[PDB]
């Protein structure tokens, strides 16, 4: 019966095969008695025939004509406890956008249909080694919680696979994996000051009315600690359980682990930016000279040092198809260095003609404007890409 | 601490049965643990050891583990002769130009030597690993580049002083640089040794 804003809901009672067995009677009520050896019922509630929420309370019972704790009458899905731990980050591909991880995965659930008797074996635990959950389920003809990695590419190296069952009915799964996962959400537009997210998704392969993720267990540190330094450092992590649509229909469970990572900033600052500053400052200081036959040759020579310095850091520049923050700065620096050569030629021509006071005034203007353009450009880059 | 780093190679063999069924008991030496092969090798082995321990099992209780550890180190004569000796001569060229009393030629030699330093970085590009963090070798090359580039800046200042008319002041800068410049390199090397090697 509805609580408020009654829409006169329609209810049905059919067999497991969809054949109708009873129909509602107008607080919709219905009764049915079955006499077959095996008798299974499915309760249908239809609301297809704009409304505000549901506000419903459904009451059912067996041999309870009164109605209006006891024992459960509806089937209940199994509850599965899941945990995941990450041990290493093997590598990251910045062109195909995928990364490789090494870790450990553990599952556990309770199912009385898997129980046995110790008398027929003289043992306490059963063993299924080097076999996946899907393979074992077919062997024993019992449903099992099959899973998969959502974004897996290629095969994965599985080690120490094993399932053990107890006479009560409690089973568990353990496996060590090395997998490569596709991550099309990478964004390298703020290189090398970019922060990424690594997502590891584990999806159940059965509908949510059979098996559902219930709890998260922490059997080990989620992110392990290893000796030495690493290219990518982890700042925070989280774990969550959600529901996603299934190809069959209804939904299935999903377990997600997200790691937030960032690069090594001391590497790029010292190796690239500090040497770049000294090369740029050399072209600024040559304007103090009052002769131009030597200023011109120093300015021309310093352009060659700038190009040669680009070869060393060629490995540190990714070969993507688009411009990043680092690429844009190097283009601006080259243009300003090349313009210095052009100004030097003009000054020498002025001095040879006979006008040297005009050439001296250009030196004063350049010595002030040149440091200003670099400061203005840096602020412009910060506003565009970082502070929205 | 590249290239003065020492590593350990561990080979672990684990039994797949609980310790109440099968347990490792003895170690037999049917052959030399580390064989000898003709020629030289990139990694040389200094010592080794073998041991038997017990580790927890996924079933429960414990299982046996057999471990072999090899202690290795690099070839030091390769890096000293190929990298450090040529680097010393390039650096010493920038130090010796301060004896010249003219600055129109000191400036052009100083500028030219900066290009040789950058070009020398291309040859040893293969010998520099492309990791995401700085090593001992990477830090030294950055300091050397900055000191070489500063020499060009000082030379420009001296030439301006001589053109104005003050040459005694420029001559005093030569004396100070010829003494301080070898001192900074010695101080930095000691600082690196204290930080990374002697705790
Ligand atoms: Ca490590
Ligand atoms: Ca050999």
């Amino acid at each position: 019966e509805p609580i408020g804003e009654a829409p006169l809901p329609r209810l049905r009672l059919t067999d497991s095969g969809g054949k109708p067995l009873a129909f509602g009677l107008i607080s919709v009520e219905l009764n049915y008695t079955c006499d077959q050896d095996i008798c299974e019922l499915v309760v249908h509630v239809d609301g297809t025939d704009d409304s505000g929420e549901a506000v419903y309370r459904l009451l059912v019972g067996i041999n309870a004509p009164n109605l209006r704790v006891g024992s459960s009458v509806f089937l209940e899905s199994d509850l599965v406890t899941v945990g995941l731990a990450v041990d290493q980050i093997v590598g990251v591909d910045q062109r195909s956008e995928n990364f490789s991880v090494v870790g450990t995965l553990k599952l556990s659930w309770h199912d009385p249909k898997l129980g046995f008797s110790p008398d027929q074996c003289g043992c306490t635990v059963k063993s299924f080694e080097d076999a996946s959950i899907r393979a074992v389920a077919g062997e024993i003809n019992l449903p099992l919680p099959s899973f998969s990695f959502y974004n897996q590419q290629g095969n994965r190296w599985s080690q120490n696979q094993v399932i053990f069952v107890t006479p009560d009915g409690r089973a568990s799964y353990f496996e060590r994996f090395t997998v490569t996962l596709q991550a099309p959400d990478f964004d390298f537009l703020a290189y090398p000051f970019d922060r990424q997210k690594f997502s590891i998704k584990v999806d159940l392969a059965v509908p949510t009315n059979m098996f559902i993720f219930n709890e998260i267990e922490r059997f080990q540190q989620v992110v392990g600690d290893q000796l030495g330094e690493e290219e990518w450092v982890v700042t925070s992590y989280s774990q969550e359980i959600t529901e996603v649509p299934f190809e069959r229909g209804s939904t299935n469970s999903r377990f997600t682990t997200t790691l937030l990572v960032k690069r090594n900033l001391e590497y790029y600052i010292l190796r690239i930016f500090v040497p770049l500053f000294l090369i740029i400052s050399v072209s600024w200081v040559i304007f103090f000279l009052k002769d131009y036959g030597r200023q011109l040759e120093v300015a021309s020579g310093n352009l060659l040092v700038f190009v040669a310095f680009n070869f060393t850091i060629s490995g540190d520049l990714p070969r993507l198809g688009y411009l990043t923050v680092l690429d844009r700065f190097m283009i601006v620096s080259f243009c300003l260095t090349a313009i210095v050569v052009l100004i030097s030629v003009c000054q020498k021509r002025l001095g040879a003609v006979g006008k040297q006071a005009v050439a001296a005034q250009i030196d004063t203007w350049v010595l002030v404007i040149y440091p200003l353009v670099y400061s203005l450009y840096i602020i412009w880059v910060y506003l565009r890409f970082f502070t929205d």
